[PDB]
RNA sequence: GCUUGAGUCUCGUAGAGGGGGGUAGAAUUCCAGGUGUAGCGGUGAAAUGCGUAGAGAUCUGGAGGAAUACCGGUGGCGAAG
């Protein structure tokens, strides 16, 4: 058991799912939650409401650790990016700073072929 | 015979013009290790598929291949490609 100030939160917002992971600043996981685990299944997994409920669930699963004044980062283009941080703020965590990171390949490798629909 | 076409010499200017050799950063994949955990992925909707042997997530190190975000253009060079 530990009390931590300025813990780290990672949001992974895909188009088909959303993952929230709370780790120490050094990247050792303390807790995690998904919209898939929140009881949703299939298309509804992508709704921002599912992201918010997954965020609440992760906050509950991490409340034991005295996390406060948390620092969060968001990655991915999926919807509900702001819903997750809204849920985190409402959960009672003091939010100090937030950062955005998304990989940019600088013309690395060939992507898959366009989808004929 | 002549200098107006054509060509030679002196001084400068711009350019993804070509051939050879080095080197750098970002990203995907694989491998090893740390945290910890029951889902991940995909779709109109699903299923096939991957996960307790420890996945997906997150942090550290390594391997290898390919291509050069922004500048970037309404831009430039080449006989054309
Ligand atoms: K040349
Ligand atoms: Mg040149
Ligand atoms: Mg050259
Ligand atoms: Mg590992
Ligand atoms: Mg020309």
């Amino acid at each position: 058991r530990k009390q931590v100030s300025d813990g780290v939160a990672h949001i992974h917002a895909s188009f088909n799912n959303t993952i929230v992971t709370i780790t120490d600043r050094q990247g050792n996981a303390l807790g995690w939650a998904t919209a898939g685990g929140s009881g949703f299944r299939g298309s509804r997994k992508s709704t921002p409401f599912a992201a918010q409920v997954a965020a609440e669930r992760c906050a509950d699963a991490v409340k034991e650790y005295g996390i406060k004044n948390l620092e969060v980062m968001v990655k991915g283009p999926g919807p509900g990016r702001e819903s997750t941080i809204r849920a985190l703020n409402a959960a009672g965590f003091r939010i100090t700073n937030i950062t955005d990171v998304t990989p940019i390949p600088h013309n690395g490798c060939r992507p898959p072929k366009k989808r004929r629909v």
